[PDB]
Protein backbone atom coordinates (compact mmCIF):
# COMPACT_ATOMS: atom_id res chain seq x y z
CA UNK A 1 0.00 0.00 0.00
CA UNK A 2 1.60 3.21 -1.19
CA UNK A 3 0.74 6.73 0.22
CA UNK A 4 1.66 9.76 -2.30
CA UNK A 5 1.66 13.12 -1.25
CA UNK A 6 0.20 15.51 -4.05
CA UNK A 7 -0.44 19.39 -1.90
CA UNK A 8 0.69 20.01 1.06
CA UNK A 9 0.12 23.86 2.05
CA UNK A 10 0.89 25.86 5.85
CA UNK A 11 -2.58 27.77 6.37
CA UNK A 12 -3.04 30.48 8.27
CA UNK A 13 -5.92 32.47 10.19
CA UNK A 14 -8.42 34.16 7.67
CA UNK A 15 -7.51 37.63 8.99
CA UNK A 16 -5.03 39.37 11.47
CA UNK A 17 -5.20 37.67 15.38
CA UNK A 18 -3.66 38.98 18.15
CA UNK A 19 -0.45 38.42 18.64
CA UNK A 20 0.23 37.03 22.18
CA UNK A 21 2.53 35.26 24.17
CA UNK A 22 0.64 32.61 25.48
CA UNK A 23 1.53 30.92 29.24
CA UNK A 24 1.17 27.37 30.22
CA UNK A 25 0.04 25.83 33.20
CA UNK A 26 1.50 23.01 34.90
CA UNK A 27 -0.70 20.74 33.32
CA UNK A 28 -0.14 22.03 30.29
CA UNK A 29 3.84 21.55 30.77
CA UNK A 30 3.44 17.84 31.86
CA UNK A 31 2.20 16.47 28.44
CA UNK A 32 3.42 13.52 25.92
CA UNK A 33 6.25 15.35 24.61
CA UNK A 34 5.23 14.49 20.28
CA UNK A 35 2.10 15.11 18.49
CA UNK A 36 -0.97 12.95 20.08
CA UNK A 37 -2.66 10.92 17.08
CA UNK A 38 -6.14 10.30 15.77
CA UNK A 39 -7.70 8.51 12.80
CA UNK A 40 -11.03 9.12 11.05
CA UNK A 41 -12.54 6.89 8.23
CA UNK A 42 -15.39 8.15 6.27
CA UNK A 43 -17.17 6.21 3.55
CA UNK A 44 -18.47 7.69 -0.02
CA UNK A 45 -21.57 9.46 0.01
CA UNK A 46 -21.50 9.09 -3.56
CA UNK A 47 -21.09 13.07 -3.58
CA UNK A 48 -18.76 14.45 -6.73
CA UNK A 49 -17.32 17.33 -4.59
CA UNK A 50 -16.76 14.83 -1.53
CA UNK A 51 -14.26 16.14 1.01
CA UNK A 52 -12.91 18.84 -1.40
CA UNK A 53 -9.90 19.98 -0.09
CA UNK A 54 -10.42 23.58 -1.31
CA UNK A 55 -13.76 23.54 1.06
CA UNK A 56 -11.82 21.98 3.41
CA UNK A 57 -8.33 24.65 3.37
CA UNK A 58 -11.14 27.55 3.52
CA UNK A 59 -13.25 26.52 6.55
CA UNK A 60 -9.52 25.38 8.77
CA UNK A 61 -8.53 28.84 7.60
CA UNK A 62 -11.80 30.68 9.45
CA UNK A 63 -11.36 28.08 12.20
CA UNK A 64 -7.85 29.70 12.76
CA UNK A 65 -9.21 32.93 13.65
CA UNK A 66 -10.95 32.36 16.99
CA UNK A 67 -8.62 29.07 17.67
CA UNK A 68 -5.46 31.26 16.74
CA UNK A 69 -3.27 29.87 19.05
CA UNK A 70 -3.05 26.43 16.78
CA UNK A 71 -1.64 28.30 14.40
CA UNK A 72 1.53 29.31 16.84
CA UNK A 73 4.79 27.77 17.62
CA UNK A 74 6.53 27.08 20.51
CA UNK A 75 8.85 29.90 22.33
CA UNK A 76 11.17 29.54 25.08
CA UNK A 77 10.31 32.42 27.58
CA UNK A 78 12.71 34.35 29.91
CA UNK A 79 13.32 32.13 32.66
CA UNK A 80 13.03 29.24 30.18
CA UNK A 81 10.03 27.81 30.20
CA UNK A 82 7.26 26.43 27.29
CA UNK A 83 5.20 29.02 26.04
CA UNK A 84 3.14 29.79 23.01
CA UNK A 85 3.78 32.42 20.69
CA UNK A 86 0.74 33.06 19.10
CA UNK A 87 2.12 34.13 15.39
CA UNK A 88 -0.11 33.01 13.08
CA UNK A 89 2.47 30.74 11.23
CA UNK A 90 -0.17 28.07 10.77
CA UNK A 91 -1.30 24.58 10.40
CA UNK A 92 0.14 22.02 8.23
CA UNK A 93 -2.54 20.63 5.87
CA UNK A 94 -1.12 17.75 3.84
CA UNK A 95 -3.21 16.17 0.73
CA UNK A 96 -2.40 12.35 0.13
CA UNK A 97 -3.64 9.60 -2.06
CA UNK A 98 -2.70 6.02 -1.54
CA UNK A 99 -3.02 2.98 -4.01
CA UNK A 100 -5.46 1.03 -1.69
CA UNK A 101 -8.87 1.15 -0.04
CA UNK A 102 -10.27 2.11 2.97
CA UNK A 103 -11.04 -1.54 4.24
CA UNK A 104 -7.25 -2.64 3.92
CA UNK A 105 -7.11 -1.31 7.88
CA UNK A 106 -10.20 -3.94 8.96
CA UNK A 107 -11.35 -3.11 12.15
CA UNK A 108 -9.20 -0.07 12.61
CA UNK A 109 -6.74 -1.51 15.39
CA UNK A 110 -4.52 1.05 16.16
CA UNK A 111 -1.34 -0.44 14.86
CA UNK A 112 1.17 1.43 13.68
CA UNK A 113 -0.18 1.22 10.42
CA UNK A 114 -2.13 4.12 10.71
CA UNK A 115 0.54 6.10 11.40
CA UNK A 116 1.22 6.50 7.60
CA UNK A 117 -2.30 8.49 7.59
CA UNK A 118 -0.67 11.36 10.27
CA UNK A 119 1.62 13.76 9.06
CA UNK A 120 5.16 12.97 10.38
CA UNK A 121 7.23 15.54 11.90
CA UNK A 122 10.51 16.09 12.36
CA UNK A 123 11.56 17.38 15.74
CA UNK A 124 15.39 18.26 14.85
CA UNK A 125 14.83 21.55 14.49
CA UNK A 126 14.27 22.86 17.89
CA UNK A 127 10.86 23.24 19.58
CA UNK A 128 9.98 26.22 17.39
CA UNK A 129 10.73 24.73 14.02
CA UNK A 130 7.19 22.37 13.46
CA UNK A 131 3.61 22.61 13.10
CA UNK A 132 1.94 22.41 17.04
CA UNK A 133 -1.25 20.70 14.61
CA UNK A 134 -0.62 19.05 11.01
CA UNK A 135 -3.54 17.44 9.41
CA UNK A 136 -3.54 15.01 6.53
CA UNK A 137 -6.82 14.29 4.28
CA UNK A 138 -5.97 10.63 2.59
CA UNK A 139 -7.87 9.88 -0.65
CA UNK A 140 -8.85 6.29 -1.52
CA UNK A 141 -8.61 4.02 -4.29
CA UNK A 142 -12.73 3.12 -3.99
CA UNK A 143 -13.62 6.70 -2.83
CA UNK A 144 -13.02 6.19 0.63
CA UNK A 145 -11.42 9.29 2.71
CA UNK A 146 -9.53 9.83 6.20
CA UNK A 147 -8.31 12.22 8.19
CA UNK A 148 -5.31 12.45 10.52
CA UNK A 149 -4.69 14.16 13.26
CA UNK A 150 -1.43 15.20 14.81
CA UNK A 151 -1.79 18.07 17.49
CA UNK A 152 1.33 18.84 20.10
CA UNK A 153 0.03 18.81 23.38
CA UNK A 154 1.63 21.86 24.74
CA UNK A 155 -1.51 23.38 22.63
CA UNK A 156 -4.78 21.74 24.40
CA UNK A 157 -5.47 18.63 25.63
CA UNK A 158 -7.89 15.87 23.73
CA UNK A 159 -11.24 17.30 25.08
CA UNK A 160 -10.29 21.29 23.15
CA UNK A 161 -8.48 19.37 20.44
CA UNK A 162 -12.42 17.54 19.78
CA UNK A 163 -13.44 21.09 20.37
CA UNK A 164 -11.30 22.72 17.10
CA UNK A 165 -11.62 19.69 15.50
CA UNK A 166 -15.74 20.02 15.42
CA UNK A 167 -15.58 23.77 15.51
CA UNK A 168 -13.88 23.44 11.86
CA UNK A 169 -16.29 20.79 10.79
CA UNK A 170 -19.05 23.47 11.27
CA UNK A 171 -17.25 26.23 9.69
CA UNK A 172 -17.08 23.82 6.82
CA UNK A 173 -20.56 23.49 6.82
CA UNK A 174 -21.35 27.57 6.80
CA UNK A 175 -22.39 27.10 10.92
CA UNK A 176 -21.67 29.31 13.45
CA UNK A 177 -19.52 28.76 16.11
CA UNK A 178 -21.67 27.97 18.86
CA UNK A 179 -18.96 28.03 21.80
CA UNK A 180 -16.55 30.28 21.57
CA UNK A 181 -13.00 29.23 23.06
CA UNK A 182 -11.73 30.93 26.36
CA UNK A 183 -8.03 31.44 26.36
CA UNK A 184 -6.27 32.00 29.42
CA UNK A 185 -4.20 29.45 31.22
CA UNK A 186 -3.57 31.27 34.57
CA UNK A 187 -6.48 29.96 35.86
CA UNK A 188 -4.62 26.85 36.38
CA UNK A 189 -2.01 28.92 37.78
CA UNK A 190 -0.27 27.29 41.32
CA UNK A 191 -1.21 29.33 44.68
CA UNK A 192 1.73 31.63 45.84
CA UNK A 193 3.44 30.09 47.74
CA UNK A 194 3.02 26.34 46.34
CA UNK A 195 1.54 24.50 49.29
CA UNK A 196 0.66 20.90 48.63
CA UNK A 197 -1.39 18.60 50.69
CA UNK A 198 -1.16 14.85 49.36
CA UNK A 199 1.93 12.43 48.34
CA UNK A 200 0.14 12.74 44.67
CA UNK A 201 0.93 9.47 44.19
CA UNK A 202 0.30 9.47 39.97
CA UNK A 203 3.60 11.37 39.86
CA UNK A 204 5.73 8.53 41.74
CA UNK A 205 7.74 5.99 39.85
CA UNK A 206 5.24 2.80 39.74
CA UNK A 207 6.09 -0.72 40.92
CA UNK A 208 8.29 -2.96 39.47
CA UNK A 209 8.53 -6.84 38.31
CA UNK A 210 10.19 -9.41 40.01
CA UNK A 211 4.10 -6.34 20.96
CA UNK A 212 0.47 -6.53 19.67
CA UNK A 213 -2.22 -4.46 19.21
CA UNK A 214 -6.63 -5.52 18.80
CA UNK A 215 -9.50 -4.02 19.46
CA UNK A 216 -12.75 -5.64 20.80
CA UNK A 217 -16.20 -5.03 20.27
CA UNK A 218 -18.44 -5.50 23.70
CA UNK A 219 -22.28 -5.30 23.35
CA UNK A 220 -24.81 -3.38 25.32
CA UNK A 221 -26.13 -6.54 26.92
CA UNK A 222 -22.58 -7.64 27.71
CA UNK A 223 -21.65 -4.30 29.38
CA UNK A 224 -25.06 -4.39 30.93
CA UNK A 225 -24.03 -7.99 32.07
CA UNK A 226 -21.20 -7.08 33.72
CA UNK A 227 -22.49 -4.50 35.67
CA UNK A 228 -24.89 -6.72 37.33
CA UNK A 229 -21.81 -8.29 38.75
CA UNK A 230 -21.54 -5.56 40.70
CA UNK A 231 -24.14 -7.58 42.86
CA UNK A 232 -21.88 -10.78 43.59
CA UNK A 233 -20.73 -11.68 47.03
CA UNK A 234 -23.25 -9.58 48.90
CA UNK A 235 -22.08 -5.90 47.88
CA UNK A 236 -24.77 -3.46 47.38
CA UNK A 237 -22.11 -0.13 46.86
CA UNK A 238 -23.35 -0.34 42.72
CA UNK A 239 -20.85 0.95 40.29
CA UNK A 240 -21.17 2.79 36.62
CA UNK A 241 -20.39 0.67 33.36
CA UNK A 242 -17.20 2.90 33.14
CA UNK A 243 -16.30 1.49 36.38
CA UNK A 244 -17.28 -2.33 35.92
CA UNK A 245 -15.43 -2.16 32.17
CA UNK A 246 -12.02 -0.45 33.33
CA UNK A 247 -11.49 -3.07 36.39
CA UNK A 248 -12.67 -5.65 34.52
CA UNK A 249 -9.94 -4.57 31.41
CA UNK A 250 -7.65 -4.03 34.23
CA UNK A 251 -8.30 -7.66 35.95
CA UNK A 252 -7.74 -9.40 32.64
CA UNK A 253 -4.75 -7.44 31.26
CA UNK A 254 -3.28 -8.83 35.03
CA UNK A 255 -4.77 -12.10 34.54
CA UNK A 256 -3.17 -12.29 31.11
CA UNK A 257 0.21 -11.30 32.29
CA UNK A 258 0.10 -13.94 34.60
CA UNK A 259 1.25 -11.97 37.37
CA UNK A 260 2.79 -12.78 40.67
CA UNK A 261 0.26 -13.51 43.31
CA UNK A 262 2.34 -10.81 45.57
CA UNK A 263 3.15 -8.84 42.55
CA UNK A 264 1.92 -4.67 43.32
CA UNK A 265 0.03 -3.17 39.91
CA UNK A 266 -0.69 0.34 38.99
CA UNK A 267 -3.39 1.82 36.82
CA UNK A 268 -3.38 5.10 35.25
CA UNK A 269 -6.91 7.25 35.07
CA UNK A 270 -6.49 10.37 32.51
CA UNK A 271 -9.39 12.86 34.54
CA UNK A 272 -10.69 15.99 33.16
CA UNK A 273 -10.54 18.33 36.17
CA UNK A 274 -13.12 20.51 34.30
CA UNK A 275 -16.82 19.41 35.76
CA UNK A 276 -14.80 19.53 39.08
CA UNK A 277 -12.47 22.64 39.73
CA UNK A 278 -13.84 25.35 41.86
CA UNK A 279 -14.86 28.26 40.55
CA UNK A 280 -15.34 26.15 37.62
CA UNK A 281 -13.49 26.96 34.12
CA UNK A 282 -15.25 29.57 31.35
CA UNK A 283 -16.96 27.10 28.52
CA UNK A 284 -14.52 26.28 25.94
CA UNK A 285 -11.41 26.88 27.81
CA UNK A 286 -8.61 26.35 25.30
CA UNK A 287 -5.86 23.90 26.81
CA UNK A 288 -5.25 20.86 29.18
CA UNK A 289 -7.09 20.45 32.38
CA UNK A 290 -6.25 16.65 32.23
CA UNK A 291 -5.03 15.24 35.58
CA UNK A 292 -4.29 11.38 36.78
CA UNK A 293 -6.06 8.96 39.13
CA UNK A 294 -3.65 6.01 39.58
CA UNK A 295 -5.42 2.91 41.69
CA UNK A 296 -3.17 0.74 42.99
CA UNK A 297 -3.61 -2.86 44.19
CA UNK A 298 -2.43 -6.59 44.57
CA UNK A 299 -2.37 -8.79 41.02
CA UNK A 300 -3.59 -11.66 43.66
CA UNK A 301 -6.67 -9.34 45.03
CA UNK A 302 -7.62 -8.30 41.63
CA UNK A 303 -7.55 -11.77 40.32
CA UNK A 304 -9.33 -13.51 42.81
CA UNK A 305 -11.88 -11.12 44.00
CA UNK A 306 -15.12 -10.33 42.20
CA UNK A 307 -14.69 -7.92 39.36
CA UNK A 308 -16.45 -5.24 41.68
CA UNK A 309 -13.33 -5.36 43.90
CA UNK A 310 -11.37 -3.91 40.97
CA UNK A 311 -14.17 -1.69 39.86
CA UNK A 312 -14.00 -0.11 43.90
CA UNK A 313 -10.46 1.01 43.80
CA UNK A 314 -11.15 3.04 40.70
CA UNK A 315 -14.30 4.30 42.42
CA UNK A 316 -12.21 5.80 45.35
CA UNK A 317 -9.16 6.97 43.17
CA UNK A 318 -12.04 8.84 40.80
CA UNK A 319 -13.72 10.02 44.06
CA UNK A 320 -10.75 11.78 45.18
CA UNK A 321 -10.24 13.98 42.52
CA UNK A 322 -11.81 17.22 43.91
CA UNK A 323 -10.61 20.94 43.56
CA UNK A 324 -8.92 20.54 46.61
CA UNK A 325 -7.26 17.63 45.30
CA UNK A 326 -6.40 19.22 41.75
CA UNK A 327 -5.01 22.61 43.53
CA UNK A 328 -2.55 20.52 45.64
CA UNK A 329 -1.35 18.74 42.08
CA UNK A 330 -0.97 22.00 40.61
CA UNK A 331 0.79 23.49 43.38
CA UNK A 332 3.06 19.85 43.69
CA UNK A 333 4.28 20.40 40.21
CA UNK A 334 5.71 23.90 40.93
CA UNK A 335 8.04 22.41 43.68
CA UNK A 336 9.25 20.14 41.36
CA UNK A 337 12.67 20.68 39.28
CA UNK A 338 12.25 19.12 35.92
CA UNK A 339 8.62 18.68 34.73
CA UNK A 340 9.55 17.41 31.63
CA UNK A 341 11.26 14.73 33.06
CA UNK A 342 7.93 13.40 34.48
CA UNK A 343 5.91 12.37 32.05
CA UNK A 344 4.35 9.42 31.11
CA UNK A 345 6.10 6.96 28.29
CA UNK A 346 6.94 3.21 27.37
CA UNK A 347 8.22 2.61 30.66
CA UNK A 348 5.48 3.30 32.62
CA UNK A 349 3.19 1.01 31.33
CA UNK A 350 5.50 -1.80 30.73
CA UNK A 351 3.68 -5.05 32.31
CA UNK A 352 3.12 -4.73 35.63
CA UNK A 353 1.21 -1.37 35.52
CA UNK A 354 -1.34 -0.22 33.22
CA UNK A 355 -3.24 3.16 31.75
CA UNK A 356 -7.02 3.24 30.46
CA UNK A 357 -8.75 6.57 29.02
CA UNK A 358 -12.12 6.50 27.84
CA UNK A 359 -13.31 8.62 25.11
CA UNK A 360 -17.20 7.57 25.39
CA UNK A 361 -18.38 10.80 26.52
CA UNK A 362 -16.24 12.84 23.93
CA UNK A 363 -18.03 14.05 21.00
CA UNK A 364 -15.31 11.99 18.65
CA UNK A 365 -18.10 11.11 15.97
CA UNK A 366 -19.16 14.64 15.46
CA UNK A 367 -16.71 15.49 13.11
CA UNK A 368 -18.64 15.60 9.93
CA UNK A 369 -17.42 18.08 7.06
CA UNK A 370 -20.78 18.01 4.84
CA UNK A 371 -20.73 14.42 3.60
CA UNK A 372 -21.61 12.83 7.18
CA UNK A 373 -19.95 11.74 10.19
CA UNK A 374 -17.06 9.00 10.51
CA UNK A 375 -17.43 5.40 10.01
CA UNK A 376 -14.63 4.95 13.23
CA UNK A 377 -12.53 7.30 14.98
CA UNK A 378 -9.91 5.79 17.31
CA UNK A 379 -6.10 6.63 18.43
CA UNK A 380 -3.72 6.65 15.29
CA UNK A 381 -1.62 4.06 16.33
CA UNK A 382 -0.23 2.91 19.86
CA UNK A 383 3.56 2.66 20.19
CA UNK A 384 3.81 0.23 23.01
CA UNK A 385 2.23 -2.25 25.17
CA UNK A 386 0.71 -1.11 28.27
CA UNK A 387 -2.23 0.85 26.71
CA UNK A 388 -5.82 0.85 26.30
CA UNK A 389 -8.91 3.41 25.26
CA UNK A 390 -12.79 2.63 25.60
CA UNK A 391 -14.31 3.38 22.45
CA UNK A 392 -18.02 4.59 22.07
CA UNK A 393 -20.00 3.15 18.85
CA UNK A 394 -20.09 5.38 15.71
CA UNK A 395 -23.58 3.10 15.37
CA UNK A 396 -26.74 3.26 17.15
CA UNK A 397 -26.21 -0.26 18.52
CA UNK A 398 -25.22 1.22 22.18
CA UNK A 399 -22.02 -0.92 21.81
CA UNK A 400 -18.28 -0.05 23.12
CA UNK A 401 -15.21 -1.08 21.79
CA UNK A 402 -11.78 -1.50 23.41
CA UNK A 403 -8.51 -1.26 22.01
CA UNK A 404 -5.36 -2.50 23.46
CA UNK A 405 -2.01 -2.88 23.46
CA UNK A 406 -0.66 -6.22 25.09
CA UNK A 407 2.52 -8.46 24.41
CA UNK A 408 1.83 -10.78 21.10
CA UNK A 409 1.62 -13.65 23.82
CA UNK A 410 -0.47 -12.19 26.44
CA UNK A 411 -3.16 -10.81 23.99
CA UNK A 412 -4.37 -14.37 22.65
CA UNK A 413 -5.32 -14.50 26.32
CA UNK A 414 -6.28 -11.18 27.43
CA UNK A 415 -9.47 -11.26 24.48
CA UNK A 416 -10.25 -15.19 26.20
CA UNK A 417 -10.20 -13.49 29.58
CA UNK A 418 -12.46 -10.67 28.59
CA UNK A 419 -15.34 -12.42 27.23
CA UNK A 420 -15.96 -14.30 29.97
CA UNK A 421 -18.51 -11.92 31.09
Amino acid sequence: MKIEVKESTMVRPAQETPGRNLWNSNVDLVVPNFHTPSVYFYRPTGSSNFFDAKVLKDALSRALVPFYPMAGRLKRDEDGRIEIECNGEGVLFVEAESDGVVDDFGDFAPTLELRRLIPAVDYSQGISSYALLVLQVTYFKCGGVSLGVGMRHHAADGFSGLHFINSWSDMARGLDVTLPPFIDRTLLRARDPPQPQFQHIEYQPPPALKTAVSIFKLTREQISALKAKSKEDGNTISYSSYEMLAGHVWRCACKARGLEVDQGTKLYIATDGRARLRPSLPPGYFGNVIFTATPIAIAGDLEFKPVWYAASKIHDALARMDNDYLRSALDYLELQPDLKALVRGAHTFKCPNLGITSWVRLPIHDADFGWGRPIFMGPGGIAYEGLSFILPSPTNDGSMSVAISLQGEHMKLFQSFLYDI
